[PDB]
Formats: C-alpha cells, structure tokens, sequence
C-alpha cells in the first residue's frame, strides 16, 4: 500500500540498524541514507497505520508559508509544537521571575511534582504569548525557523530573499529548470541555533505536467517524527503544484541518519503488525489559487480511517 | 563488481527515462530522485569499463580542498576543466580585442576555422594567467566555486566560515553528530552565477570507527559527468577518513536530476556490453597527515586497468 515504503524504513531499522549514542542518556537504533518515494496520485500518505493528527500538521505548514515565525498563530489553532523552543529563550531572561526550571525537559519526565509547575508556567507563557503584543514580539519570536528561511533568507547586504515564492516563479516559466532548490541550511547560522534545521533542502521537479519533490532531510526519529515528515512536504507538493496547475507527481524522501530511539522498539513492533488502510484523499479548495493566502477551511483530508494512536514516552 | 550501480542508473534511464528539454538544442532522457552506494572497503569506484582520468579529477580536488579560485594552480597541473568560465570572463571585457567570440561554446561545435582560432585565443588566455600576476587575479580567479564555498564561505557581517575545516574538527571531537554538514548552496549568490553548483550539499555520517559520506547531487549528466562525480567525492571520503584516522566507510551518491543526453545513447549502450574489472586501490601518504596541505605525489591510485576510452560529443 501507499505507506509502506514506511513501515520498509521501520523494518529496516529494526534487523539492520546498528547502535549510535547521542543527544541522550538512551542511544538509537540508526542507518545512514535511505530514499522512499510516494506516488501522490495514488493517494495522500498520511499513516493508516497510527492516528496522526492532520490538523497539527497543516497550521504548522501554512505558518512556514505565510514565512511567519511567531509562536502565536500556533497557539491561537492549539498547536504548541514550537513551545518549548520559545518559552526556554522566556526562562533564560531577566523579566523572568520564578522556580528555576533549569533543564526541564529531562525532569519533566522524572518528578510528578515538577511536571506540574512546568505545565503551569508553560501555560501562562502560553497566555501571555496569546494576550500581551508587546510579550509575543519578545518571546513569541522564535528568529531562525522554516518560515523565515524560507521567505525571508536574510542576505550580507542586509535584505531579504524569498527562496521559495521566487522558486514558484520559476516553476511558472522554467518548468524545467534543475535549480528548482529551496534551502534552508545557512552556514553562518548554524553553529549558533538550538536546531539547526533537519529539513534541510529540497528540489522541486517537472516533466509532462507533473510536479514532483525531494527532501533532503540530514536526521530523522523514524517513529515520532517521520511520520509528520512524510505529510508536511506530501501536503506542500500539493499546494504548490495547485498554484502552478500541475498535476501531482512524487514526493521522493531522502535521509542522512535516520533512527529509532531504544525505547521504541515494542511500540514500532506493535505498529508492524497492522495492516495497512486505503490513503486518504488530499482535497484543496479550487476557488482560491495564491497558496500565499491559504487557510485551514482550504485543505481537506477525506476518508482518513487510522488505526488507534500509539502513545510513546519521549526521548530527552 | 563495485560499479554495478553506476551501470545500473544508465541502464536505469534508458529504457525509464522520460524525454526532457534543457538548456540545449537537443534533450535528455532524466528521472528524479535515485541513490547508489559503494563500500569504499572493496575497492575504489573508479570506471573500469572506461578509461577515467584520475590525475584531473585529483588536482581538481586538491585546489578545492586548498579553497583556492584561480585557474592558475589548474594550469600548472595541465587541468583545464575550468578554463571555458574564466575565459568566458575575459571575453565580455573592456580590455580583449579580438574575433568578438560571441557564443563559442555551440560556435566551436560547428565552424572547424572558429573552433581554430577560439583554441588560439584560449591558448594565450592560458598562457597569460600562467606567467602575469595582475592577470590572473583579474580573470584567473573565478569568485565563487567549490574551494571558497567550502573554505570561504562569506557571511553577513563581512567576514569568513571554513565549513569544511570547522566540520572536520566537529567528527574529531563529535563524530555521532548528525549535523556534519558542509553545504555549498547560498541562496544570495544563486540567481546570479553562470553555474549555481552541482554538488549542492554532502554530510558526513560516523559509526563503529568508519566514516561515511552521502552527496547530494541537483543535477547529473550520467555519461560524461557522474563517472568524474563518483571518484571526487569517493576521494573526499577518504582524505577525511585519513586526518581523522577513521577507518572508511561509505560513498552514498544521491541525484535530484539524473540525465543522460540524446546524443549520447549510443556510447553509453556500448559502455553496457563491457564487463567490469576488478576495482583500483586507493593509497594515502602515511606520513603526512594534514589533507589540507596534501600534494598529487601522496595519493596514488593502484591496479587501475580500465577499457579504453570512450569519446564522445559534447552537449551544447
Ligand atoms: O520533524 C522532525 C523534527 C525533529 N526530528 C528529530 C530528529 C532528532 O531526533 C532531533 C534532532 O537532533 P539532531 O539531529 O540535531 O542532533 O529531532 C525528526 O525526526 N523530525
Ligand atoms: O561534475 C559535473 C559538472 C556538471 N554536470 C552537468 C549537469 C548538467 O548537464 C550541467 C548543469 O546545468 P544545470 O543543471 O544547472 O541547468 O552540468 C555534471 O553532471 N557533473
């Protein structure tokens, strides 16, 4: 079925993978290189085999596309993917005044009694965000993300470049072209993010009338976040062959290290054992053309009929 | 053999590949998205069902990994792949006077009494880069290539990154990173070079003692362009494998746009009846350890018995 060059990835993994320390006190599971690809004419890839919840991953896109990269607009469609990296800059600052929190991430998932007070503060740093202009522009700011890398690519002259509306542009009129490239990787940046993007560049292709894109994506979490992966840019090939009226090609996924964490072996193996559904249908709303100013209302999901979630502990 | 997957992308785009217009009068058969593995522990992946000039594709490696510009360190080693950009340069200039040379890349093709004198000019541009100063660091320093994109990538606040020497001491002292990155793609200069680069991006990868190396490749002529690709790079793998005193690993190859040209077709089916030999070794200077300041005598190629040459017109 549509999905199982993923559940191939995950497999692959599991009786090939070699054991790789890192970022964590656990390890993962990892291979170096690896290419899927998708016929999106087939259907839209979102896992059958896992609920994924669609309705994160299209508000998170359209805020890459509005080149937006204020935590705000996440928050007011309840998606707090981006929390923690914005409220972290709000507890390392001066105006902060409250218990340390120092390191939270990893005792989040220890003390139940921390856990709580993170959930509180969070919850206001959440509200304040939300409420307070002056608060958003100082912290709701995250600076470097997708959305800006992509619209807004700061030069040495001090302008701005918009890689990927530029990009369309020559989809529009060199069609052909093989520079079709939208990077988001910038040297000067990198030594000094908290994540240097793992999205790391792709390549727009065209060949009779079809669109097609390839990811190159440096680090990859097989289990929790390839799956989103895999929708984000599907949905992207989709919007932007609708705003050049091409028809939809392949979205092709390329990896450097792509992993699995130790202590997701048992939840991968249970996801092995479902048998994947019929895709669902991808539907785009065909009054409104400027991807630019799309909306939620504007990108349907038809006929998504996943198996239960799997509820994983995080990696830290 | 090891480069079953070289003759496996050509047989690959024969009989799969789909007609493509291009920058040329003529088209090309292309797909997108395909990647190749060699175990640089069986050998080194230079053709052997073709004869491939090592000496050109080693002084070209050894001037990027200098960050050298100039075409003159080129010259002086009878490498002359870069000379048609920086005379190009020359020609469009105040201070040239001669046969207008207007469009002599396709007028070379044609005229056998233009393809004369455009090699009579060409000779003196060379010679004058070889023996004047001023003159080469006018029209003998192309700007932006490899060497100072890699070593001398400039920033926003005017001054210099060496991704690649930076990176090279991050797999010393953090080789599970998964950020090795070293990218070659500035979105700035982009729209304005005559060639924005092939070679767009390549990460290292480190495990049990061996490195790796995946590229990623925007754009491919299979024929007379990927055999030189695979060895550079294969190369590259093993320079760094060497100051690091890492064991080598593997060459991972992955093309956006992979073609071949339409009149091309038939030297590459010839290419396909030949059966490949066994591969050459690669050898490093022991005692020398810096691969920033390596010479064409401490790398030398072992038991490289290749087929004879295949010539072939160029595209234009
Ligand atoms: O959409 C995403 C976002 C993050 N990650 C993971 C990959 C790694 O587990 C971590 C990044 O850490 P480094 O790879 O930079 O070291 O985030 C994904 O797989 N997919
Ligand atoms: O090492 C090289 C250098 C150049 N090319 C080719 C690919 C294309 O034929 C041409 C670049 O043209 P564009 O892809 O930019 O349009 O150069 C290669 O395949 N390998």
């Amino acid at each position: 079925m549509l999905e199982q060059p993923y559940l191939d990835l995950a497999k692959k993994v599991l009786d090939e993978g070699h054991f790789k320390p890192d970022r964590t006190h656990t390890g993962t599971y990892s291979i170096f290189g690896h290419q899927m690809r998708f016929d999106l004419s087939k259907g839209f890839p979102l896992l059958t085999t896992k609920k994924v919840p669609f309705g994160l991953i299209k508000s998170e896109l359209l805020w890459f596309l509005h080149g937006d990269t204020n935590i705000r607009f996440l928050l007011q469609h309840r998606n707090h993917i981006w929390d923690e990296w914005a409220f972290e800059k709000w507890v390392k600052s001066d105006e902060y005044h409250g218990p340390d929190m120092t390191d939270f991430g990893h005792r989040s998932q220890k003390d139940p009694e921390f856990a709580a007070v993170y959930h509180e503060e969070m919850a206001k740093f959440d509200d304040r965000v939300l409420h307070d202009d002056a608060f958003a522009a100082k912290y709701g700011d995250l600076g470097l993300v997708y959305g800006s890398q992509w619209r807004a690519w700061h030069t040495s002259k001090g302008d701005t470049i918009d890689q990927l509306g530029d990009v369309i542009e020559q989809i529009k009129t060199h069609p052909y072209s093989r520079r079709l490239i939208v990077s988001a990787w910038n040297p000067e940046d990198v030594p000094t993010m908290a994540l240097p993007p793992c999205h790391t560049l792709y390549q727009f292709y065209v060949n009779d009338g079809k669109l097609s894109l390839q990811l190159y994506q440096r680090s990859a979490d097989i289990f929790l976040g390839v799956p989103f992966n895999i929708a984000s840019y599907a949905l992207l090939t989709h919007l932007v062959a609708h705003e050049c009226g091409l028809e939809v090609g392949e979205f092709i996924h390329t990896f450097g290290d792509a992993h699995l964490a130790v202590n997701h072996l048992d939840q991968i193996k249970e996801q092995l054992s479902r048998t994947p559904r019929p895709a669902p249908t991808l539907q785009l709303n065909p009054d409104k053309h400027d991807i630019f100013d799309f909306d939620m209302k504007d990108i349907k999901l038809l006929n998504y009929d996943p198996y239960p979630a799997i509820k994983a502990p995080v990696a830290v």
